[PDB]
């Protein structure tokens, strides 16, 4: 047992947590982060929501203010808004109580209570995942021994969405596979499918008797708006009702700027069966145990700021506009970051970042650039050539926007 | 694909967070509730630590307060802090480099990095815990896939350590066994292995080049003193050094009363050799991803607030007293206990109460002693017999004391 780890191998850095970790060891005086998509103010900064501001003064001035151990599916008050957040009020699954909803560690926690489920249950489904999707996706699924697929996406010669891809590989797929989708804002390339084209994609996956997840982990970014960016859940909820369970991991890291925090709810839309009433408390014990078995109970002080901020009329007021003040600030640096290299000459065409949405545009710019900007520039981006808008301020867009005529030209 | 779950068994409760829930929804004004070991003060309400207040109020008072990603591996500031209360500051572990350290949710986190870890590079080991031990330990492991046995440890007739049967079983277990051990304040029994005791237990280990992990949820509590209760962990990675790695999980959940925000530190002794140059690095990149694929990333806030009291000196002068003023009090119920079932003449003898250390008492009570408890005195243990002497205080003691002496009654 003196040698038991001579034959462990090193694993290489996170992809995103790696630029982060390089970042901060740069000792440049010009480096410029554009890697992890956290949410920079007008000075580089982060930026603590004024809402939650609010809600953790009120927190704190409650006399019943303690660190006590939370339920194993955790705080009611956040699950029960939260997935009225996501489904929708006016719910059908909702109102028939047919959701299931357990707080978890934020998104990758309520990604891994399903892929934790399905190695359980259904080791055997393939576990589908856009080409460009989320550099840990992949990972969540095969670190429970999962096989995992792909389904055309990027179509890097037009710039856009390879609708015809997408929808053969959904036909083309065994019935009964897991689909993970983006519900909006797509991280790595920001382009979602339109109204109509989710429901192409959703009526494909009904054919199939495919299971929809919807990793929602930037609603409000898209549009600013909440209802408009869960359309794609909602139309998947009244859809597969009669044909197969609805996961959603919902995060509140980005919208509700709570990052570290690890706030996030797991939601499971049952369909419509007569024998419901036993199911329902039947799959949600077995989830309880998942919890239980590996962190016991979810971190209290996140949920609770989350829950107050959800519970609170003017606070749920407040969090709509600190919204809108994220995703417009974001808005204006894809323009002020398009026209400077507009103004630069720099070749080729660059409306593709102020067309993307959400927090990211996927440049286009080669590993071969990438590179270069960091050695070269101490500019930061993900080696696919995403970037982190919210990175970009008024103070240093035109420096970013120099540096990448720069590489441009010099691999031409 | 609609009656997937028409098949999934329904799983029982908690036997722990179950009673908090019975507890809870019950309208009797004259209850009891013994049940979760979470300490609660003289008027029976949880008690935020003095000390733990302060480091908060620093914390929200800093210029540059957010809630950002921390990195995969925890706040530096905490794992560093943390290792050196339960290793020692002179630890030749830590002046050679040889402890790895990262946050985790608390101690179920860390148990579960173990449990994962060793499920993925070593299936076949056994893992050896404790007769009786905490409901939640052997789930733990066999949610990983891992195979548990047992030792014998309590010897309910003699109400003491069964050495030989738990050194019998050391022998015993084929080499390289993991043995899942209590580094003090042992639950659910309270009963404790002497200094010397522990030193046979120690080598004996050694000797089969066993592995050793110790759960240490309760330093701080068994004696009060923080060297003191290290004992059994500092003598263990000081003599298998040259036999086997050592796993720490570290709790701040009970000694700093951070129970719901999940901050807790695993921690590996490696064993000595000059290998540990690249060992170290890939072992720490194998947990990081493992982390990284469950949960991402760890609680921020929670990480901040013991940071804070382990990096500030009248701070962690103050959490010291504070262990105490919180130790002394269950010690003060344990003989207020016992006095009582005296006064009332209970038949048997009843010092096991007094006896035992940590926050619990294996009473010796029956399953239906127990069950008649709540059943008709509104008292709620957990089945086992055991009760979490915080529950109890000067406005209940004579109560439970008369509850006790009419259950052993009854059935007796
Ligand atoms: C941020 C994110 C998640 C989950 O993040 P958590 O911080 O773990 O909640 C999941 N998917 C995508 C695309 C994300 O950007
Ligand atoms: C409390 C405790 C743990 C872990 O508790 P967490 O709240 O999850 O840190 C582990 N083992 C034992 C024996 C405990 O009492």
């Amino acid at each position: 047992s003196a040698t038991l780890f001579n034959n462990i191998e090193l694993l290489p850095p996170d992809a995103l947590f790696g630029i982060k970790q390089r970042y901060g060891q740069d000792q440049r005086a010009t480096k410029v982060d554009l890697g992890i998509g956290a949410y920079r103010d007008d000075n580089g900064k982060p930026w603590v929501l004024p809402s939650v501001k609010a809600a953790e003064k009120l927190i704190h001035n409650d006399s019943s203010y303690n660190h006590e151990y939370l339920g194993i599916t955790g705080l009611p008050s956040l699950t029960s808004n939260a997935a009225k957040i996501i489904f929708g009020t006016q719910s059908d699954a909702l109102q028939e109580d047919r959701v299931i909803s357990v707080q978890s560690l934020s998104g990758t926690g309520a990604l891994h209570i399903s892929a934790k489920f399905f190695s359980k249950f259904f080791p055997d489904k393939l576990v589908y995942l856009s080409k460009p999707t989320w550099a840990n996706h992949m990972a969540i699924f095969e670190n429970q021994g999962l096989k995992t697929a792909t389904y055309p996406y990027w179509a890097n010669e037009t710039k856009s969405l390879d609708l015809n891809g997408f929808l053969n590989a959904i036909q083309k797929a065994p019935e009964g596979s897991i689909f993970v989708l983006h519900s909006c804002a797509h991280n790595p390339t920001g382009l979602d499918p339109t109204s109509e084209q989710w429901v192409q994609i959703v009526d494909a996956i009904a054919s199939k008797n495919h299971i929809a997840l919807f990793d929602t982990a930037y609603q409000g970014f898209a549009t600013g708006d909440l209802d408009k960016d869960a359309y794609a859940v909602r139309l998947g909820v009244e859809k597969l009702s009669t044909v197969s369970p609805v996961f959603v991991c919902q995060s509140f890291a980005k919208n509700a700027g709570m990052y570290g925090e690890r706030v996030g709810c797991f939601h499971l839309a049952l369909t419509k069966q007569a024998q419901n009433k036993t199911i329902k408390p039947a799959v949600t014990s077995q989830l309880a145990k998942i919890i239980r078995s590996e962190v016991s109970n979810p971190p209290a002080y996140g949920a609770k700021i989350v829950a107050k901020l959800l519970e609170t009329p003017e606070l749920t007021e407040q969090w709509h506009k600190d919204m809108v003040t994220m995703s417009s600030r974001i808005t204006k640096m894809r323009h002020a970051l398009r026209d400077h290299l507009v103004k630069l000459g720099t070749p080729g065409n660059w409306d593709h970042i102020v067309n993307q949405c959400g927090m990211f545009s996927f440049t286009g710019l080669t590993p071969q650039m990438v590179k270069r900007l960091e050695e070269t520039h101490a500019v930061y981006l993900v080696a696919s050539g995403r970037a982190s808008i919210a990175g970009l301020n008024q103070g240093n867009v035109e420096y970013v926007a120099k540096a990448i005529d720069e590489v441009v030209r010099f691999y031409a």
